[PDB]
């Protein structure tokens, strides 16, 4: 209980402190112009050059990568959606290859709809 | 140099985290029998104000990781052991299969002409065995 | 094939009437 | 009959949920400006005892769904609108593309011999237009 | 605040009540002998035969399906793992087709390891 | 099962229209 | 970048052994 | 190709020494 609360506070301090580090933020803002993957690996190599593996070091890398993926996704929603849809559709085509009667019924339904819409 | 700067910043941030020994005394004081409960209660208090900083999420990830390792250390759970055993055995089956179909270690690197080669692979192996099989024991 | 035409016309009827209800 | 039994049970369970009007007055009283804050605070209280029943998770799913619909109803957010618009436009592009490559509605169902055909597709369309274009207006 | 708490309690009542419904539980236990997908769709058709769509009805179906997937996964971990691994590997093979030097180094490393292990 | 199919398709259609109008 | 590669492979190897021994 | 043999031997050395440290 009390210990739980204490831990809660300590961890909150840490998170709030990483996300409100102003200068790291300026760095992160221009972390890389249109080439994030390479920058991430460069930073990774830089930090683990000492040879001292640490879970703490892993967490920071995780944080940086999340930010990168976030900004990229927000800016590439068209691309993302398009590509996902394409994958799904291609699979369906090849793989999808009483059934017949249901197909006929659905066809009729769709036909009527488009006609009414054009009208 | 900008990459250098960022890297130093990040490493300072992480190492402060792993050297915070108060935090380690608090991760190592939790009951072993009920870790999932404690994890879920901590997350609840952490997101009470509703604020959802991603830095907060990473702290929870750190807590969860440490808890898992402590528990897995005393006892690899039975199904974990099984799943792990099976995955290791599946890897032995596919990998050894091809590695045993392309030829073997020596047959593998023959793609690039000139060493690496069998003569070398066999010499190195012999040396290792010669040194490991007898010298170490005696 | 009267059966199949019937099924298709049923689909058309279905659609038309559904749309009618929704618009009304 | 066992399937029948199960189905009745499930439907009673769900309809009691949608007819619980106290619950609906409480989902419709939340501030529209801060939905995620209230959602995250409710989940926190719900999982305070640590108990993680899957029935509890489904209730949260119900709460989240209702909240989303209320908000989306007043205003389809701009990026939602864009994403939706784009997905609709992508579907128009691929679907119309093939549906316009295999031939069209009539060309589509020709896979199965005997009606459905084109003469029928054109007669039905004409009837629809004839009835919709003029009769409805006048 | 208070309203939040009230909602919390109401929703808890519901969940605890669905999961502790003893007879539904017996039903769910033998819901189906080795053929869950078909039973799920049968139940779906049964419930939505009235024509009254309701989000509440959807939630119950979701609950049933979760239980089904749960029991199946627990009982088919070997199969699951194997198939996932297979997919991943097949993709890697075809797709994976200085690089060379790193490959040589890793090869050397692996060779030594197996030898030491056999020893 | 014809009752089932009809019901399902009609539902999809109604859902489509509602969302479209909301947009 | 040779320092990088060596470090990385060695790490993987050490991790493997630790888990194996724990098992 | 002496270079490549050298790289391979370096890998072998690496592995051997790593395992040695871990066992010791």
């Amino acid at each position: 209980d009390a210990s739980t609360k204490k831990l809660s506070e300590c961890l909150k301090r840490i998170g709030d402190e990483l996300d409100s580090n102003m200068e790291l933020q300026r760095m992160i803002a221009a972390v890389d112009t249109d080439s994030p993957r390479e920058v991430f690996f460069r930073v990774a190599a830089d930090m683990f050059s000492d040879g001292n593996f640490n879970w703490g070091r892993v967490v920071a890398l995780f944080y940086f990568a999340s930010k990168l993926v976030l900004k990229a996704l927000c800016t590439k929603v068209p691309e993302l959606i398009r590509t996902i849809m394409g994958w799904t559709l291609d699979f369906l085509r090849e793989r999808l290859l009483t059934w017949q009667t249901v197909t006929i019924f659905v066809a009729g339904v769709l036909t009527a709809s488009l006609t009414i819409w054009k009208k």
